[PDB]
């Protein structure tokens, strides 16, 4: 899940890391 979030963009995508 974590580490989708950074494939996406992370922060620059403009949505929250899943915790």
């Amino acid at each position: 899940a974590y580490a989708q979030w950074l494939a996406d963009x992370g922060p620059a995508s403009x949505v929250p890391p899943p915790s």
